[PDB]
């Protein structure tokens, strides 16, 4: 049986993928780039703050100073951090709180494998911190999603092999990161976005311990 579940945060635990999208699009438009629509945003899900800004600049062939780059990333983060102040336990996605409870009852380790430096704050806002056996610090890894490092680190932090772990993701980049870690991915979203080659569920109510077992037994 699997021994750990490795959670992405944004778009898996709560609806903060929407907030990142709104903040990045606002930033992009302030600098005169309007290609950041929902379709393009599928390339931004899972990607670090600086990598996201670079993808937006590259979309437009735009070349800012190092000083401006730093200011833009900070501006977007400051806006995002204001957006999330009112996140609460009521914003936890369907199924997720019960999944965490059921995993703990079955002695399955729970680790956060999020790129977000705002992750710990968000788990506290949602009264979820106590469910997590570890939070992999995304500043510690040498390579960000789609590299597998953050999922490998999350599994290591709870003493479980990636190959005995399930990863939960809503992003193209994150699904690739899970694949390359050796863990088993279960995506949440549209197969049109996430692929026809892994198990995908349409919403997080599908993330039950029963279903994770169903999939693992395979
Ligand atoms: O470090 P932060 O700026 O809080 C978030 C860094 C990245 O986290 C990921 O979980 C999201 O899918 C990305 O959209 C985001 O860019
Ligand atoms: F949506 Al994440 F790390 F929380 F990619
Ligand atoms: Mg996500
Ligand atoms: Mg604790």
């Amino acid at each position: 049986m699997f021994k750990a579940v490795l959670f992405d945060l944004d778009g898996v635990i709560t609806d903060t993928a929407e907030y990142h999208f709104r903040a990045w699009k606002a930033l992009a438009e302030e600098i005169g780039i309007n290609g950041v629509d929902r379709q393009f945003n599928e390339q931004l899900k899972g990607v670090s703050r600086e990598d996201s800004l670079q993808k937006i600049l590259d979309l437009a062939d735009k070349k800012v100073s190092a000083e401006e780059f730093k200011e833009l990333a900070k501006r977007k983060n400051d806006n995002y951090v204001k957006m999330i102040q009112d996140v609460s336990p009521a914003d936890v996605y369907p199924g997720i709180l019960q999944l965490l409870k059921d995993l703990r009852s079955n002695k399955i380790k729970i680790a956060l494998a999020s790129a977000s430096k705002n992750g710990p704050f968000l788990l506290e806002r949602m009264n979820l911190t106590g469910y997590f056996d570890a939070i992999a610090d995304p500043a510690e890894v040498a390579a960000s999603k789609p590299a597998p490092d953050i999922f490998i680190a999350a599994a290591h932090a709870v003493g479980v092999a990636p190959s005995e772990s399930i990863g939960l993701e809503d992003s193209q980049a994150g699904i690739q990161a899970i694949k390359d870690s050796g863990a088993l991915p279960i995506g949440v979203g549209r197969p049109e976005d996430l692929g026809d080659d892994i198990v995908i569920v349409p919403d997080t109510s599908h993330y039950t311990l029963e279903f994770l077992k169903e999939v693992w037994l395979q």
